[PDB]
């Protein structure tokens, strides 16, 4: 993992023009800059040292991603904690994150196999995190503006400060048995799969009481089958009935009250390439 000087940071970034600003997260602005003399294409994350939470995050990012390697998680090129600062340097993904390409937005709409294989990118990088490093790894923070899209869209997940060994995408069970588990990845997984198929975000605290989550408000429908009515107007007429059906029953069985009776991702990810394969 490489140590990067503040003056590349600038000369990056050009010292930190607006021009190169993508958005702005909780850890600080992120820009787009080049390295390597124009090469690499990469994305700046400057946080605040002040602030001992993103010190907290800065640190748990680094010391995560520096030890993983894995098609479907965003890579973590560098950082920089010169003159006491802050700053992480990722790999560009030119395409923003999924949540840009479902609602309150101008992009078009993805077709039904593009989504389903990016939830399958997603979910093999969720059983990467919980099966492939040295022990568990308990992301914590998945939904849809922290799975990335890369120039051929490839799905990626990011946003590692709040990993172990956001509302609406919270484990209920963990307000209550105040333990956490990765079966609490899995009920966020499966929250981003109901976006991915209703298109609309996971709390709308503008609804009836029914329909707040999605969460609760998807089984709700699909139990008494009318999943087919919130389905993304875009969707509708393009998902063949299995294909569907085994989606459905996936995301379903994700979001249950009891953790211990969620599937693991690796049944995840296989039901989803299982759903990918009835819809051809
Ligand atoms: N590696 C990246 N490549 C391209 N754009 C990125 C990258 N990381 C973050 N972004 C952009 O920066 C924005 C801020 O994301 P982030 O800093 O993770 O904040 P948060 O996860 O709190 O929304 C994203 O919405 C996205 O547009």
């Amino acid at each position: 993992c490489r140590h990067f000087s503040f003056a590349e940071i600038k000369a990056a970034t050009k010292n930190f023009d607006e021009s190169r600003v993508l958005g702005v997260g909780g850890f600080g602005k992120v820009y787009r800059g080049e390295i390597d003399g124009g090469t690499t294409k990469v994305a700046i994350k400057r946080g605040n040292p002040m602030s001992e939470q993103g010190v907290h995050e800065f640190q748990t990012e680094i010391e995560m991603l520096s030890k993983l390697r894995h098609r479907h998680l965003v890579s973590l090129i560098g950082y920089c904690e010169e003159n006491c600062e802050m700053i992480l340097v990722y790999d560009y993904m030119a395409h923003g994150t999924m949540r840009e390409h479902l609602y309150k937005t101008q992009n078009p709409s993805l077709p039904w196999k593009q989504r389903l294989e990016i939830c399958i990118g997603a979910a093999r990088g969720l059983h990467y995190l919980h099966t492939g490093a040295k022990h568990t790894i308990i992301h914590r923070d998945v939904k849809t503006t922290n799975i990335l899209l890369d120039e051929k869209w490839v799905a990626k997940v990011s946003d590692f400060g709040l990993s172990k060994t956001s509302f609406g995408y919270l484990d209920p069970e963990y307000f209550r048995r105040q333990q956490l588990t990765e079966k609490s990845d899995v009920y966020s997984f499966g929250v981003v799969l109901f976006e991915a198929l209703c298109a609309r975000p996971a709390l709308n605290p503008t609804l009836a009481k029914e329909q707040v989550s999605l969460a609760e408000w998807a089984p709700y429908c699909y139990k008494k089958g009318m999943l087919d009515q919130i389905v993304d107007p875009y969707l509708k007429g393009k998902i063949t009935p299995e294909c569907f059906k085994k989606f459905a029953e996936t995301a379903m069985k994700c979001v249950l009250d009891q953790g211990i009776e969620r599937p693991s991702m690796g049944d995840v990810l296989w039901n989803l390439e299982f759903a990918l394969q009835l819809q051809e």
